[PDB]
């Protein structure tokens, strides 16, 4: 009974959601678009990984086809996404990971080729956001266009949801210390728009903007307009941090905040939400499929109204295993 | 009249306070101490340096003296500083830069040899602390044995007095990302009280607690209480920033803010604090002597009374810069 | 009939042997000597690994004695080597891996403790040196202190063997590209006697000299005085390679010199020398337990008897395996 | 008297040889193409540079034309190189940096737009070859398209022709430790081609393929199909440095090749081959402005006749700044 699923873009996080798909079992992957990549770049890209080390399980190409652990996945290289036949391969489902085709419109084309709901991973200014645990009971089936949000949201929005049904949480501003991503460059380079996004990543800290505090309120429409933060990029391979400094209405001894987050990663937001107060520092999280972890020994508090709370993520498996978890529950929802 | 200096220590803050008096000239260098490092192993570690290159002149080793610039200096090699005859060698200043002699009674010790003053290159638990631009006019004569904090604190403590003064802190809450240091280590390694400064330095971000913040209310005392925070190691040679977040008593937009900085950093704070505008990173503040710089850019707000503010600060070069500019205030006050 | 295995030293080496043994099962460790690492401590070191992930089962403190796996460990804590009560414990080898220890006089106090035979996991100044796969079969029960050499000579020696068995090595020049390790510093700090040594690790290629390829000739009696060569230290976490340029008596085309080292690899060498031709990298070869890999792709030949090639090696993981493989040989010939 | 120069194409090379000719004097740069590059982000990008540091002097824009230390340079944004009008610009000399055009038809299409001579910045297919201080006293006003090799070239070249000179090379193997460049990656991501230069070069040393050794062979034609080797990229910001074993047809010491290099580096190859005997590391030679430092104390030989030799280039400003002398000595040439 698990959907079928086609992936556009086969980048790093479409193969990342791809190895999560296979890992978990929850979707069957039966298609793959990426105009740029052969079969053989496929296998060989698939089967290993700087970050995440060589892929548990066999991988192979035959008869035009991309088989891993003995399903054969039909590989298309089509440019234009309404001329890919989705229905054909027979995928209900499709992820677009491309990072260009964001809005419903551009979105929309995959439908066009026979696809049933489409997903993007990654922010979208028209599409319904959805975040696992945080307001994916929302989602309905007259959705076909939906938005999974981003990493850092993803990591932000569990314990903001926590520390506001618990709190009262009146304002806050968040940052976070933020792993290379292949939008960076290795030595001094051009970059159009973004300036600073064009020097050296591995010399460099590179300040940065970003929207995923924004989205927050979004998802949360109680905390709208009462979030937003910055972003700082450091020469570190993935593994990432967020940094939440925030106003409480209620009173809140760091121990009860201790209490309230670990007995919400018990129960509700398990799987989800983490909680650790071992030493820990940002490769113990490499390959953790957690959204977000809280650290109760890194955290600091002011005072009884004012905070400063520490979670770790890591922004290339969380996310992918979230997108799969969306689209499991998609399915479900049929 | 400059005045006649000796350094206890030849590690990483005492080599860097010693290219700084020479390439200022506002003290004269006279006399070194280091039971560890002989004197063909001090002129290899003084010539050469991976951080700030080069030195710019000459340095050799003559009838036991090491020579800088023509100028000898005595060079010592006692354990106990009781024992190093400063009077003799003609130093009238000490720095103590081993970090092991940090209270009022252990740097007191150089009193002996025949020193008159004791400056620390390090927080103290009972010595007075000052820095440059903000406190320093209180000192006296009196004084023996003082403090010069610490670099974080030489970077939180200028800005945060500009906007005291002109907004007034209710209270703020400090993170700084700051490159590695010698108490680190490239691999994972023991590391007795403090576990995660144990880890692998080259491939974490192993966060950390500091009490700069809480110094800052010792050298501002109406910021007693109003202030904490703490810091993440990542994995950058020295460039250092701090990220200030705080709710102002005055409403200040931003352009506010600006303007106030803008004009601090002209006038009274001229070398200490800086301002700029453009699209600058980490390496673009290598060998910068300021002791922070404000990023106009780098900040947010998100309304008039809650507020994020970023400067940079070089961690080796501005603090040493500011010791000899200490130095050179106390020698002018006699 | 698994061997008693004590282990003195909890380092990396020391460490990484008992996550092997653990793995593997080929032996049992019963003891272990620390006298600056404590039980909690121990307990945390071992669980968490930045550079080869978390352990996979459980490690816990009970009763004073290290539990892994359900098995209980004894703890020591003696500076003196003849005072540890090996015997007591139960243990019948002991792998010295302190790195202070190597010599056959200094390395025989363990046998006043009760322990029948020492294995050195480190160069020996006069103790027998093994390598396993290449000269292991020359080992007797008469031996109680021998030696299995370092990583380099693993790797370098079976390829070496190979290739002299085959076309007859006349004489050949080695250089390493090495990873860095715990003896290097993280900012330019003393180095007593290796000035180059105490340069900054994450900045620098520091170049080093090294024996490896002096100790082959040891391992090899019909090599001696055909090999030497240097080392450069690049920033990287663990995997190291071999570049080895020599001269052949024998002519052989690069087709000739793949087909005998795969053959070799297949059977008689079998998980101790490897063999590939994909377009593999360093990443590729972390948590490798093979003593080298054979890169086919990346070697170049100038004519028929001069060539140069190309073997990976992680310089943690296979040596540990190496080190347990010697001990469960031994424990065999008993 | 100075010649008038174009660039074509800002991009590293480009950048690197403007400051050299600014810095220098020897050559006055007059007009500057770059079709994706604006005056104001010319401006930023010449003003900021991690690797070498703030530029020393005044750049500004000012009436569409950018001005370096009061000389305007016309700027121009064409994609076609036929229709850049160098000649109207008052450009006598164009340097062709874009790393596309380096056939002779090709680059040819400067002389259309009123260009007099054309030099590549890249190794060439059929353009004649010139190292500074090997083979350039055979270059005449005949030629108009010409190309100055590579820096792994470069560096190779001297050392190779003074180690020939003096004791007959018979055959060697180059192998050379390079640092990343702007054709590499920060994470694992698509190369066509390449498959190894597409993943991360952070976390790997990736192997790879050059030809500069073999065109040695071409600047010196008695070296021709003697020469040739590999390389390796290291996660460093620059500076690299070459290793070459060879046999010698004549008994070489290791003092006589110590003393033939020093006084090669003395007399005739001033400014061109260096010569150090102190413990260096590779970033004592960044802004290094020698095409290679011979290491005295790195290399090591296992008899008379085959030795291991070690240097160091700063595969950025050395290359620039061959660039600017060969534009000179080509002028002098006129």
């Amino acid at each position: 009974g698990k959907v079928k699923v086609g992936v556009n873009g086969f980048g790093r996080i479409g193969r990342l959601v791809t190895r999560a798909a296979f890992n978990s079992g929850k979707v069957d992957i039966v298609a793959i678009n990426d105009p740029f990549i052969d079969l053989n770049y496929m296998v060989y890209m698939f089967q290993y990984d700087s970050t995440h080390g060589k892929f548990h399980g066999t991988v192979k190409a035959e008869n035009g086809k991309l088989v891993i652990n003995g399903n054969p996945i039909t590989i298309f290289q089509e440019r234009d996404p309404s001329k890919i036949k989705w229905g054909d391969a027979g995928a209900e489902y499709v992820v677009e990971s491309t990072g260009v085709f964001t809005t419903m419109e551009k979105a929309g084309a995959h439908l066009q080729g026979g696809a049933k709901r489409v997903i993007i991973s990654a922010p979208s200014a028209d599409a319904p956001m959805f975040v696992m645990g945080v307001n994916h009971e929302k989602y309905d089936n007259s959705l076909k266009i939906i938005s999974n949000a981003s990493c850092t949201t993803n990591c932000l929005a569990p314990l903001a949801k926590v520390i506001h049904d618990n709190f009262g949480i009146v304002e806050g501003l968040m940052t976070t210390v933020h792993a290379i991503t292949a939008t960076q460059k290795t030595v001094d380079g051009p970059s159009g728009k973004l300036w600073r996004d064009g020097r050296g990543a591995l010399q460099n800290i590179i300040p940065a903007s970003t929207g995923a505090a924004k989205a927050v309120g979004k998802v949360i429409p109680e905390l709208n307009g009462k979030l937003t933060g910055m972003a700082f990029r450091v020469p570190t391979a993935n593994v990432s941090v967020v940094d939440l400094t925030c106003r409480l209405e209620k009173p809140a001894k760091y121990d009860d905040i201790k209490k309230v987050v670990k007995q919400a990663s018990e129960g509700p937001l398990k799987g989800i939400l983490g909680y650790t107060e071992h030493q820990v520092v940002s490769s113990d999280f490499n390959s953790d499929t957690h959204s977000s972890t809280f650290d109760a020994g890194a955290g600091i508090a002011l005072n009884d109204h004012f905070v400063k709370l520490i979670s770790w993520y890591d922004n290339e498996f969380g996310y992918s295993n979230r997108v799969v978890d969306l689209m499991a529950h998609m399915a479900s929802k049929e």
